[PDB]
């Protein structure tokens, strides 16, 4: 699914070509950011997810600052089809309101009618400029984390200047080879190119499971955002990709200092309610068919992550 | 696909059931050498066979052929394909044309393991709940090592547990994993995962599911169980727990795993390549996971 001149076509990229036509896959709002500088509570709007771990990045920046009623939220139906994300009734879909989209095209089209390009969450739409202020997760993350400061926020600076390179080269493998790792993996159609990738991400948890040993966090002793994008994948790990997306070399439970990370994260509240799931499981293994073709969610596995138990 | 008349194909009516129930009667008859038989390091009901036959130390008294790892558009196949040994007999292409040599017109599933008479150049029985029967005695007079896993004092208990097992385990991974419809699958195996609970609690205590004794039952159950944790349970959706998560029933599967004799019949990765690569169905992409790397823990059993 794409959007072509404003027209949404599940049929390639198209007839022609690279081209022909070329069409740009990238975040194409990035917006928010600059010089000087953010915003204003009841201005900015989140168009999200519980399946997307991409989205999931938002929505735990917008609790850890209590942000949640400064930034409204609409929620995509899990199931990705014919028409890509939709606000199709179904569990956990939460309506676009200011804009009634059946789908979620239809806010890219909204403000720009002939827009090329994806169709993603997470958003953060502008509801004076009626647009889209930006709609790259790393970037939304970072909006939200320095001036709302200004204007009722919870303190929190998760990208503490002192430690921006080592966050920088964390992040940076984290994405890579994890983050989108998972990814390559799963949707790999050869089988070198899924060793290719599925070994360096192995490779990257062997990694983090020993930078994590004496520590809390994965810089200095502060969550930051290194975590944060961290976590949305580990969560959905054992529940999900190392089934579906063939990730299964270990689990992220046979990691003792990972599986503590993923502990305490989901048992902050604030973070809890932003993790379904039943969701997640459900977006996953009934809207790629390339790889999962009866849709059928497995029964799962039972209880994919732990608590909080061994402080003094 | 089916031996239809056959004539492979991807009205008759075809029956489900293995057809050649051979051998079993009052005499045997078991002379060395006469017997040829022909499975795969894939297929459990096959590793039944190949279990028994390395039990009772019949290894020279009956050859084998083992079949290559992708099951295509042809079915069992000897391909030149890479884990294994080709049709010494027939020097067939295809298992299908070990069947059709014997009964050009034959009607039925082309399957394995089958025990291969050279002399009457037929199929005596190519069923692994019998042919299990048949390899645990019929060679005692001829040279098999000692052995009696189906001994009388316990055939009840030994066939009562067996038909539980069977009906879904032995056979409910496969009904989970081809099942179609998310209501059809949980029909089968929320089931199968009881069973492996019975399983459990069963074996508590216990070294082996009936006597003191390494029994048919548990021939006929190490196969699913040494499968499951690196197969069934990524491929046929069993995810609800791995093995590992079940103490005495990991206790059994090394406990057996690591039995000399036994041991060279387990080619995990054979089995991952062909459940992966040819259930296009199930996984098109054909891709084979990695995955797990460790799939039974070791082995360490004592007081």
């Amino acid at each position: 699914g794409l959007l072509i001149d404003g027209v949404w076509r599940d049929a390639w990229y198209d007839t022609k070509s690279s081209g022909g036509r070329f069409v740009r896959k990238e975040s194409q709002y990035r917006g928010g950011l600059d010089a000087g500088f953010r915003g204003e509570p009841g201005r900015y709007h989140l168009y999200a997810g519980f399946a997307c771990p991409w989205a999931h990045r938002v929505l735990i920046m917008r609790a850890l600052k209590g942000l949640e009623e400064m930034i409204s939220v609409s929620m995509v139906n899990a199931y990705m089809g014919e028409n890509g994300w939709t606000f199709l009734p179904g569990d956990d879909v939460v309506p676009d309101s200011i804009n009634g989209a059946d789908y979620l095209y239809q806010v890219y089209t909204a403000a720009d009618p002939t827009y090329t390009g994806r169709v993603t969450i997470p958003i953060l739409w502008d509801k004076v400029e009626k647009r889209i202020l930006n709609n790259e997760s790393s970037e939304i993350i970072r909006i939200l984390n320095s001036a709302f400061d200004d204007v009722g926020a919870l303190p929190g600076d998760y990208y503490p200047a002192e430690f921006r390179p080592e966050i920088d080269r964390i992040n940076a493998r984290v994405y890579e080879t994890l983050n989108n790792g998972v990814y390559r993996s799963g949707f790999a159609t050869t089988q070198e190119a899924y060793e290719e990738a599925f070994y360096p991400l192995f490779d990257t948890l062997d990694w983090l499971e020993e930078h994590l040993t004496g520590r809390e966090w994965l810089v200095g002793d502060r969550l930051t955002e290194a975590d944060i994008r961290l976590f949305p994948t580990l969560v959905r790990f054992d529940a999900i990709y190392h089934g579906h997306f063939k990730c299964n070399l270990r689990r992220i439970a046979d990691y003792p200092n990972l599986s503590r990370l993923v502990g305490k994260l989901a048992s902050h509240e604030r973070v809890a309610p932003t993790i379904n799931l039943r969701h997640a499981k459900a977006h996953y293994y009934g809207s790629h068919p390339s790889v999962n073709p009866t849709g059928i969610v497995p029964v799962g596995p039972a209880q994919p992550l732990p608590g909080l138990t061994l402080q003094s």
